[PDB]
């Protein structure tokens, strides 16, 4: 059985890490979701969300807009499925607390556990980057929160080294 994704280090049984550009990953497998590093307006100004809608011609921020207009921002800690665009068949879009912003640490579980809704997801570890939180405990959330398959994408090379090798 040949998997869609390549090049993964497994760290769980369902957790996998490779250091890879999110963008690039979605656009050579096409998933059935890529995550999102959202905030509760849909901007998608930089990090994660600045890159997958640069990588969309803007077309994620056009339907975000319509998405907000419609029902209101998100929590932090929730999120929300639109189209995945040229990137993927579906985008969830998952808040994440933003530590520079003073947003409760506690709600990194809950944002990951929208990631179980979904068999197999392609991934960033949430609220890390630029927005703030230690990208190990993520990581940890990530393993003791996500049952289903994710396959998350770390950018930074030296991160992603350091990521593994302090894996427990």
């Amino acid at each position: 059985m040949v998997n869609s994704f390549s090049g993964y280090l497994k760290l769980t049984d369902n957790v996998y890490i490779k250091n890879a550009d999110i963008v690039e990953e979605a656009k050579k497998v096409k998933p059935t979701v890529v995550v999102n590093a959202a905030n509760v307006y849909l901007k998608h100004g930089g990090g994660v969300a600045g890159a997958l809608n640069k990588a969309t011609n803007n077309a994620m921020q056009v339907e975000s807009d319509d998405y907000i207009a419609t029902n209101g921002p998100l929590k932090v800690g929730g999120s929300c499925v639109l189209s995945g665009h040229n990137l993927a068949k579906h985008c969830l879009h998952v808040v994440g607390p933003n530590v520079n912003k003073g947003e409760d640490i506690q709600l990194l579980k809950s944002a990951y556990e929208n990631f179980n809704q979904h068999e197999v997801l392609l991934a960033p570890l949430l609220s890390a980057g630029i927005f703030g939180a230690d990208p190990i405990h993520s990581l940890r959330v990530c393993v003791d929160t996500v049952r289903t398959n994710v396959y998350l994408a770390v950018f930074d090379k030296n991160l992603y080294d350091k990521l593994v090798s302090s894996f427990l």
